[PDB]
């Protein structure tokens, strides 16, 4: 204070802050990077709700981001920049419940639309300091204020005790929701508009807005959502109270541990070993599934999220849903024998069974033979290139296109604004083989404008459909409507109906409207499969 | 007393009649007894082979229809007379008829068979449909088609007992087919080439002598239309059997012995009257008495029969029609009828389903529910109507020609197959049932050449591509063209690739997976569901 920038300088609610003014393509960006927005979950507040964060005396620095929430670090293909893009980017600790604001620089004059972002993960990892998270270039072109918060992963985010004080589960969402709160206060001090914030997120980050979504103390907090190939609904992103109990007892099994000296026990713990640990307490050799995720506790959740779209109203709500083309693809080559980077993955009608049921874990032989009946190609049905894509199809499909389906359908019959979109474009940069196609997670660097950045080696046309796609995004933050307003030559992004089911492609065409996210196989997943397992 | 019209049979003398065929004169030896009358204590027995007769048997006219039930849903509407008996009623209808070439063919010449649909309860070989002269004319056939017992009379099985074990019809079919044999030569037809062909029961019929080991020796290869012996209404199991005889027994007021005489009894009709009361479920496309797994003329079921037998010196043309299941629509499915387009509601989809697949649990109608609704227009009532049409379709005919075309090839069987698209311009229903069951007849036996029909030319032309399919599969075994190379072939259906050929009046062109998706449903994951639950 004094010899630095004015305009990185702001207050919040907690104290002051220096920022960092950044560099963006277009120019300058103000950015705030690891605020803490939570006392440190750490020691006797692990596994606890975040307590909002202790004022601090002085001028904290934002200027770098802050630590990851502790999390596994996948090592399957280590160097890999596929895998590597996800990974911890700053050290691991639990102290990591730190958020991100950008805004353009200097700040807005007038109060500016909040995006915040989730970040995916599985629950079990992401962390707001990725790279591909870097949210100048939205702040920057689109004179967004852009928040991202670190939030709980794994045990430590999520492991359950239901109805237990000392972990109650859903804490990771807890984290986002005090972020949020967070956001209404504080975000005015850098030109946020805390009556325009959006939420979006992609995988476990989507299941994550869902659910803010879905919780009523959340509701207030945000006005528009954004689930990026996630949904609070589907098999993959909450597990019933008996399910987490059973997997947080595991884990406290597994590294040597009434609920409370369960806990206690579980808080001596080094967070390594818990890690170590999250994934050995998985009901099935699965994919797509992960080991600690949110509860339905009957208080973060009233209920099952599948209940709550099914019945709660939506009136007050937009949302832009959708999924990219493959959001099967990535997860097979973690789990699914027959399935690398490093070939082609053509597999065998064995290998395709035998993957069904480690992509559907929670099915039954029969259901699981209604998948491969479904999926197989019955005019070839040992073809390895069919089969190999089907099986990302399952594993897209159910976890995926489907719950989107599911969400995008009851939230539109609900009253909610509707805009739903598939994204099909590969980056040119992709380091994953083409047979994954568009895999899980890889809009997200266009939604963020990374190719914007000319280091980046994108082409010139995914710089235009990276803007094209922050042009949609901010104009639903803006508006609940991804539409330019104005501009009309370009064509319209129709809300998805019950009726009409729109939804629009997004590759680097202009955007064609389609009907029906996979209509007649997600009617499989969601109308069909469910009265399977009732018998 | 034109000699060309003189034969002479084991059985004695017959008298034919020369008939006008389009193209020039047939011999047709028409009401030619073939067993004794299975009247009095014959009544539900196998057919014992005719008595010899005296003199010069009088073989110009088409002999008694077997007696069955006679439809009745629109009377005087052309679309459902053509399918009534078009002669007089009769337990006394054991006779067949032979179309020859006129003059009777100089060298031995393919015989056909033809068995007649009617769901194993009504049908016979007199209706005009069948009408062999155009296939004896054109294409120098000697086309032989037999009454057989249809109903009770022909299928009402007690199961085990030895005065109504069952399956008499398909005997006094295979009792037609010994007569082919034993006689065709005497009209110039080729015992050793003989082509059995029929439609629906007709073709479950065909299917079930392919099936049944005495059958195998009176026929080389086997044609069946729209329907199989494999599936869900071809047969019955003996319990099952057993279970509607004795039903229908119950009804009519009266061990099996006992159970016999008395049904012996009762005047025809009243056995007509009740044929129906006896399907467990509010059905269609399901019929009360049709072949029963006797272990005897079926040793085992059809699927049975079908995947563990040896098929690889038989060739065999199937195929289905693009509407296989409008037609069984009006006939119970609440909102169908041939008066309306019948756009249906989702409720009369969710019901239609129950009454086209009686026998599936509410898991198993939801999954046929499920499957066949467009999603993308959930509730629009043509998709919802043709759906129907579909499920019953699909459910019936295709998917099941679909695992028998399917486990025939496997098993080394020659297979081809078809989809008959073309609708006759002559017909009566109306559009929405596009192609019914049973419409692909009148060009196979080449109606259209008759020109008084009223079919346009380009349905003579193609009723002559098929009568020279059909022919050639008869001649070849091989559908085939065997001089013509202006195409494109028709390719023997193998489960590999799954080809089969859309007949219609455009050239052939060569489809890849008969439903394959769709009967993957039903062939393969409907039994896993009900086979669970
Ligand atoms: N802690 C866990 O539950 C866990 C940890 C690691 N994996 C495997 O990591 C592979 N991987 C890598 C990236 C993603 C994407 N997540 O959004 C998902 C996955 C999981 N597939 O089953 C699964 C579960
Ligand atoms: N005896 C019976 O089981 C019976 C009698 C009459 N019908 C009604 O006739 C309508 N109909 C008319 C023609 C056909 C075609 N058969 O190949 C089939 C059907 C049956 N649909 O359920 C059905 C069963």
């Amino acid at each position: 204070e004094g010899r630095e920038d004015p305009q990185l300088l702001v207050r919040v609610r907690g104290g002051q802050l220096r920022g960092i003014r950044l560099k963006a393509p277009g120019g300058p960006v103000s950015a705030f990077l690891g605020i803490p927005f939570a006392e440190p979950p750490v020691g006797s507040r692990r596994f606890m709700p975040p307590e909002p964060k202790r004022p601090w005396s002085g001028v904290l620095d934002a200027t770098t981001f802050q630590n990851v929430c502790y999390q596994y670090v996948d090592t399957l293909y280590p160097g890999f920049e596929g895998t590597e893009m996800w990974n911890p980017n700053r050290e691991l600790s639990e102290d990591c419940l730190y958020l991100n604001v950008w805004t353009p620089y200097p700040r807005p004059a007038s109060p500016t639309p909040v995006l915040i972002w989730i970040y995916g993960g599985g629950f079990y990892s992401g962390a707001a300091s990725l790279d591909v998270y870097d949210g100048r270039f939205l702040a920057q072109v689109e004179g967004a204020v852009l928040v991202s918060m670190n939030y709980r992963v794994g045990t430590f985010g999520f492991l359950a005790l239901p109805g237990s004080r000392e972990a109650p589960g859903n804490v990771g969402l807890l984290d986002q929701r005090l972020a949020l709160q967070w956001v209404q206060e504080n975000i005015a001090a850098f030109g946020g508009d805390p009556m325009s914030v959006t939420l979006f997120g992609e995988s476990a980050g989507a299941a994550s807005v869902g659910m803010h979504i879905l919780s009523l103390p959340s509701r207030s907090l945000f006005h528009r959502a954004v689930l990026q190939s996630g949904t609070p609904n589907g098999p993959w992103a909450t597990v019933s109270a008996g399910e987490a109990r059973r997997r947080a007892t595991l884990l406290a099994r597994l590294v040597g541990c009434n609920d409370t000296e369960l806990i206690a026990c579980l808080r001596t713990r080094p967070a390594q070993d818990l890690v170590d640990h999250e994934w050995h307490v998985l009901p099935q050799e699965s994919i797509f599934r992960f080991s600690f995720v949110p509860v339905v506790d009957g208080d973060f959740l009233s209920d099952t999220p599948e209940a709550l779209i099914n019945t709660g109203d939506f009136q007050d709500l937009q949302v832009l849903v959708g999924v990219v083309k493959d959001e099967g693809s990535y997860f097979l080559v973690y789990g699914v024998p027959g399935f690398s980077k490093d070939n082609e993955s053509l597999i065998s009608r064995a290998q395709f069974l035998a993957g069904v049921r480690i992509g559907v874990p929670q099915a039954s032989d029969l259901a699981a033979e209604a998948v491969v009946l479904h999926y197989t190609d019955w005019l070839h049905p040992e073809d390895p290139t069919h089969l190999r894509d089907a099986m990302s199809a399952v594993v897209g499909d159910h976890n995926v296109v489907c719950p989107v389906a599911q969400l995008a359908g009851r939230l539109a019959a609900q009253g909610a604004r509707v805009y739903a979109y598939i994204f099909e474009h590969r980056a040119s940069t992709l380091t994953w083989p083409l047979w994954m196609g568009v895999p899980h997670g890889y809009e997200i660097e266009f939604i963020f404008g990374l190719p914007l950045d000319p280091s980046l080696n994108y082409t010139t046309e995914e710089r235009i459909f990276a803007q094209r796609l922050m042009k949609y995004w901010t104009n639903f933050a803006r508006t609940g409507d991804p539409n330019d307003p104005r501009d009309s030559k370009s064509p319209q992004w129709p809300p998805y109906t019950t009726a009409a089911q729109q939804y629009v492609s997004l590759n680097l065409k202009p955007l064609e409207v389609r009907r029906g996210l996979r209509a007649q196989t997600c009617a499989f997943w969601n109308r069909f499969l469910p009265k399977l397992l009732s018998a």
